[PDB]
């Protein structure tokens, strides 16, 4: 009900959209029956007039029920299906730990994860820098995976949320990604059709962020929080620093590398640390695996501690068809990148800024992202040893270690770390890692 | 300058575009480079921020820029290049007697004119009635005839105003045809392609009338004005009425036969007679052809007078491939319906509302119009003798002569025009056919 001009121009003319209009547009969507000018109209009458609650919540249903919906409730599992959600940033390499922590917990996390998108890493980017790792097993064999592991980390199949494939694609040559009502539904209907219990949001705040300013991260936070717990599952989202890297490095196999090192407590970068356990607290709290934040940050401790966690990230990998000895013998299967090089600033000071969004750029430039979809990715590209905020710099500490797949590309990646990052002669004010917890 | 989504993005956020970046996206629309979702993206966000003066003229401008545009000065005639638009409406068959009067009067007609579209009727398929009748001369033909006949009345080939072509296709499924800015554009994109010396332009108001007030037809009528004065091609507008049916006809043939009755002098409908005469005294003006209103009504009375006009359009038929004898003999050539009858009134009493979009549409119901692209009209169905606002109608006045393709047809019919006709025990107010003028 019914015709896709009249929804068009009924949201153009201000007024809000029903359920049956927002379903009808949807399916239209998914069957191809709705034109790319008539989903980038509806698109821009949404950027203009904004949407109610109500339409939020009926266009994120919509989405979500286009595809396939997943239930774990016929495996009887001991513990609550959740997971993690983040906007994006530069090394920010979170689930890769948190997962396997969860799961050492006692969850299981059916994690649909992303590519790297813009100047942003993905998870699925990076685990693919494991030789044999597959993101695409069957439904039945990631069904055997969540059940016998608790996580796996796996990308969208051309069955989920099929509506939002078209949708976000039309978004991204219109200028209508930058809205709240659709970045909140894109989100929710992939993690949603997981089937969740619980949900934890991770919203970037700063210059590696996607949200311009702390208000619009705070109401992007909001929206979700408020659409997802309405569906019933049990939501929280923390409003989390990007003004820097979040981990010691940003790539694929560099990235990967830290996560091992972290799991297994050779080194903990603290804010990476700081914004992995908050996370991981949440989904405990929210999973009812914990009653408080005491308990929940002493339980995902000891599984650190007792070597469960990474023993859980092993299994995954071995699972998903990586090796059977990779957090042991990582190294040997980790790409090395052909020159590996520090990159010192001009002058001594203290790390005072850092345009994070230019750092994550640098990266897509040196082969580690894509600028267009069919663009291939060198593995072992990147940055480790990153300086962090406050960090005083001279000939003894660099501002990164660069990896890069020729010495031309090093230069050029060298030059970019050293634009994007400024000095001064004292360390700038702290900030927290974690700005703000946001619940129903 | 340069990217799509660049410019759709600066005109969302409520910057002006410049000459350059229009220019480069109306290009991309000719050349197939950037998309429908692209093309409504920025349709919609014209349609919210609107386009300063500067930016319309551009928009204009780069869509007569897209393709080819005609040049008289070559022939070395003596008379200006003039043309009339009208935004349609019901029995609305000015063009085909203002041509020939003017060509009459000395000047050059190149209209360029459309098919019928949603309520309204359509030159091009009224003059697609005559038999032979050819809408689409090639270039040197045409040529050839505005020459020796003064007047051609023909269809939009791919090759005029091609960037129009996508722009309002697009526009006309997504809720984008209702901007001033982008009807101004697309208007006067196509008649400035026929290298014009003046123009007039024929801006509707009322229930038959596309802009839904009055206020809105004015401002179009001066956004109009604006960007062709602007082009150097001296312009005006009327504000005409159309609250009911202008010709006493409304159809394809039967609008025809009033025209022909019309030049010949059997009958003249005096709304009809105001309104094309008003805007054929814009045009002897505008070209130059007469220096004040007395002077153009006198030399367009004569050549009614002594034949003049008739005979013009009488030779524009010829010239155009139908019958050399079809005003003479224009009985034989255009077709009859199956069914002919009058439908009365259920009641007694005067005329006082008419719903001349439903009667538009009715004669779209009948087969006189297109539903969609693909259909098939019948040339021989729709009104005449139509009761005008004011009219007492009884047994001996009836509201209209339906001409029908069959009886089914005929009842149907029937039924709209009661459902579309209020009467009353008084007479409506007096309304002028012509509420005023427009110039620079
Ligand atoms: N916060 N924020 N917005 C980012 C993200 F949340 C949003 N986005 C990403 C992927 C997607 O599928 N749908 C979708 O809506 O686009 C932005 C760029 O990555
Ligand atoms: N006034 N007014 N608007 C009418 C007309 F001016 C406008 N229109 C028509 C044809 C076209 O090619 N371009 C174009 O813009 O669409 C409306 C429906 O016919």
């Amino acid at each position: 009900l019914f015709l896709a001009q009249e929804i068009i121009r009924k949201k153009r003319d201000g007024h809000a959209l029903s359920d049956e209009e927002i379903r009808f547009f949807i399916n239209g969507i998914r069957d191809n029956t709705i034109s790319e000018g008539q989903i980038a109209a509806l698109a821009m009458t949404i950027f203009f007039h904004d949407m109610t609650m109500p339409e939020r919540v009926s266009l994120t249903m919509a989405m979500r029920d286009s595809g396939t919906v997943l239930d774990w409730k016929s495996l009887h599992l001991n513990g609550p299906i959740v997971d993690k959600h983040s906007t994006g940033g530069v090394g920010d390499v979170t689930s890769l730990m948190l997962g396997p922590m969860v799961a050492a917990c006692g969850g299981y996390i059916p994690m649909i994860s992303g590519r790297g998108l813009g100047h942003t890493g993905g998870t699925l980017d990076k685990l693919e820098s494991i030789p044999g790792f597959d993101i695409f097993p069957d439904d039945n064999r990631f069904r055997e995976i969540i059940k016998d592991v608790g996580v796996a980390i796996i990308g969208q199949t051309s069955s989920l949320a099929p509506a939002d494939k078209r949708f976000y694609a039309t978004r991204d040559i219109t200028a209508t990604v930058d809205s709240i009502p659709l970045i909140t539904a894109s989100i929710l209907a992939k993690k949603l059709a997981e089937g969740l219990d619980a949900l934890v949001m991770d919203v970037k705040v700063g210059s590696g962020a996607f949200m311009p300013t702390y208000e619009l991260s705070e109401a992007l936070a909001e929206a979700i929080v408020g659409v997802a717990n309405g569906a019933g599952v049990r939501t929280t989202a923390l409003l989390t620093d990007m003004n820097q890297v979040l981990a010691s490095s940003a790539g694929n196999a560099v990235e990967v590398r830290e996560a091992v090192q972290f799991l297994t407590g050779e080194y903990r970068n603290p804010r990476l640390f700081d914004v992995t356990m908050a996370l991981c607290v949440e989904m405990l709290i929210s999973g009812k695996l914990a009653k408080d934040d005491a308990e929940a940050r002493a339980k995902l401790q000891a599984v650190l501690d007792n070597g469960k966690a990474a023993e859980v990230f092993g299994r995954m990998v071995a699972a998903q068809k990586g090796p059977t000895d990779f957090v042991e013998n990582y190294a040997k299967y980790l790409p090395t990148a052909m020159l590996t090089k520090a990159v010192y600033a001009d002058t001594e000071g203290f790390v005072s800024e850092m345009d994070t969004r230019a750092l994550g750029m640098a990266v897509v430039a040196m082969g580690g992202g894509r600028r267009q979809a069919s663009d291939t990715i060198d593995y072992s590209v990147g940055f480790t040893d990153m300086a962090r905020l406050g960090d005083q710099v001279d000939g003894q500490r660099p501002l990164a270690v660069i990896h890069a797949k020729d010495e031309n590309n090093w230069q050029e990646a060298a030059k970019a770390v050293k634009a994007a990052i400024k000095l001064a002669d004292k360390a700038p004010e702290s900030t927290p890692t974690v700005y703000r917890r946001i619940s129903e």
